[PDB]
């Protein structure tokens, strides 16, 4: 029971940073697409 | 009257000239319009 219980928290460690992964990607997503964003409407103004 | 009326008809003749030159140069920036509007689709998370 005590391994299955430490089996249970590893699993609820890798769930917390499967979470925290998936935060750090939405992260680095909406600052790269910032700038991505950015470039986008600077090629759009040339062509307008 | 028919002086006045073979000048006023001349005249509608060259605002109708003019109105097709406008329309015409008016549709040529229309369609440029629209490359635009594609050219910014393209560009376009979302």
């Amino acid at each position: 029971q005590r391994k299955r219980l430490a089996e249970k928290y590893r699993e609820c460690l890798s769930n917390k940073e499967k979470i925290l992964k998936e935060i750090e990607v939405k992260k680095e997503y909406l600052s790269s697409l910032q700038p991505r964003l950015n470039s986008i409407m600077q090629a759009s103004l040339p062509v307008q």
